[PDB]
DNA sequence: TGGGGGCTT
DNA sequence: AAAGCCGCCC
């Protein structure tokens, strides 16, 4: 059908007629007509597609997509076939194979797995010019982000936040620590995984949360 | 073989 | 806000 699903759509739609958001696709739009931009048009929201908004049960967030092309489509971290996992996706799988043993490089950087799972693949801006890092930064995906995630937080119950890199950090401060685990940790990027990611466990420790408050954990080798 | 965050000034 | 300094695997 369209480019929102349709929970989102529905929970989201108090945000299209703020000034901020108007200004915002018209800022992008522009954009589009003078630069290369990612991602493509159709799939700067696959994050909604992927399942209800009603059961999301973990929030892995990032800062911005990837500025390379064939990469950024929708949902953080993740490249579609044939496509190879960009260095952020091979530390990501790196982790993964230690901290779950049970699981193994599937070949691909498609995340459309955990996505269906109920992993919301969210990243704090949502567009990016062509080879041109954090272009896209502080014109109003912050605010509409903070949306989304504000949204989740009071309507929902024990969804575990995986905050990915200071900027993703900075949502934190809007979560009730109580009723939501969160758990933070350095962005999987080259330039910045040795500073707490490896080794960050947060994978499993999800599970366990998860499994402490009485849901299905992920299974994170089924993408 | 160099292009892929985090913190300071 | 912009720019510099630093950091680092197979
Ligand atoms: O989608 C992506 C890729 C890299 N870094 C992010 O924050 N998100």
């Amino acid at each position: 059908m369209e480019f929102f699903g349709e929970s989102w759509k529905k929970h989201l739609s108090g945000e299209f007629g703020k000034p901020y958001f108007i200004k915002l696709m018209g800022f992008v739009a522009e954009e589009r007509k003078h630069y290369t931009v990612y991602p493509p048009p159709h799939q700067v929201f696959t994050w909604t597609q992927m399942c209800d908004i009603k059961d999301v049960k973990v929030v892995i967030l990032g800062q911005n997509p990837y500025h390379g092309p064939n990469q950024a489509h929708g949902l953080c971290f993740s490249v579609q076939r044939p496509v190879p996992p960009p260095p952020s996706l091979e530390n990501i799988y790196k982790e993964l194979s230690t901290d779950i043993e049970d699981f193994v490089h599937p070949g691909h950087g498609d995340l459309s797995g955990w996505a269906k799972q109920g992993v919301l693949l969210l990243n704090a801006v949502l567009t990016v010019r062509a080879h041109q890092a954090n272009s896209h930064k502080e014109r109003g995906w912050e605010q509409f982000t903070d949306a989304v995630v504000s949204w989740l937080n009071q309507n929902s119950n024990g969804l575990v936040f995986l905050l990915w890199g200071s900027y993703a950090q900075k949502k934190g401060s809007a979560i009730d620590r109580k009723r939501h685990h969160v758990l933070q940790t350095a962005h999987p990027s080259p330039r910045s995984v040795y500073r707490g990611f490896f080794g960050c466990r947060h994978f499993s420790k999800t599970n366990e949360l998860l499994q402490k408050s009485g849901k299905k954990p992920i299974d994170w080798k089924e993408l």
